């Protein structure tokens, strides 16, 4: 059988990596298991010293979860010998699986803006990538268009956890004048800011609102108390994907570069 690998750069969250073997294990149960999937955990920045996507070594082809800035550069320069998909990067070179990032951003704000929010804070872990900063953008420029407040003290750096949400939400609560609204990039950052308000008997929705962005299982912000409206990254049914373009471009059917744009959806909870 032919393997595919995942590459998984150490920067990633590691509680995202069910996300993706739920889709691939669920891909390829439904294709009578066609391939042998493999994940390869590396350190940030060393996907170029990778053997299985050498001359020599290669896989059948691979996917990169995250791939860092100077990763690419290599694999831009790079002439492989194995198809390569990108996770949600863009490239005029490289096939890839995306979503659209700064639409992302902008639902959470129109949501705000449909229930008529005057302002609004955000709690941000760090960007890992360019679609990271454009999630951010896409919330930030759309609050801006609506008529929303975003008062750049009012965006408070977080460490992308549960606890890093409630060390977050520790801290918004510091502040003079808090937002009835709140944007998290992450949904652990969310479960640890409901972890606090819940302590502080601060109110959710009433006293403050929260939409946050969704990168691990889907069940956790189903289910908390209350229930967290997202915007999902549905890396499930991406990772599929990534497969069925694996495929394709084997079986040379399609070329590189092959881009699909997934929409990632608002999930009302309440």
């Amino acid at each position: 059988k032919p393997t595919i690998a995942l590459y998984w750069s150490s920067d990633i969250s590691v509680n995202i990596i069910s996300r993706f073997l739920r889709g691939l294990q669920s891909k390829l149960a439904k294709q009578n298991y066609n391939y042998n999937v493999v994940i390869c955990p590396y350190k940030t920045d060393c996907l170029h010293l990778e053997k299985g996507i050498s001359k020599e070594n290669s896989f059948d082809a691979a996917i990169i979860a995250n791939i860092s800035n100077y990763d690419l550069e290599y694999l831009n320069k790079a002439s492989l010998t194995l198809p390569i998909i990108l996770f949600n990067r863009l490239s005029n070179k490289y096939s890839s699986v995306n979503v659209d990032n700064y639409k992302m951003g902008e639902k959470a704000s129109l949501l705000f803006a449909k229930k008529r929010y005057k302002s609004a804070a955000a709690i941000l872990t760090e960007s890992l990538n360019d679609a990271m900063d454009n999630r951010n953008k896409g919330f930030i420029e759309t609050c801006h268009k609506n008529g929303i407040k975003i008062s750049e003290n009012h965006i408070i750096a977080a460490e992308n956890s549960i606890h890093g949400g409630v060390d977050a939400a520790k801290k918004l609560m510091k502040l003079k004048n808090t937002p009835k609204a709140l944007f998290c990039n992450s949904d652990s950052i969310a479960l640890g800011v409901i972890s606090v308000l819940n302590k502080r008997q601060i109110s959710i929705p009433d006293d403050i609102e929260i939409v946050a962005i969704g990168m691990n299982d889907r069940e956790y912000t189903e289910f908390s108390t209350p229930p967290v409206t997202i915007v999902d990254i549905p890396i499930e049914e991406m990772a599929g994907t990534c497969i069925s373009l694996v495929e394709k471009l084997i079986n040379r059917d399609i070329e590189n570069p092959t881009s699909i744009l997934f929409d990632g959806p608002l999930i009302l909870r309440n």
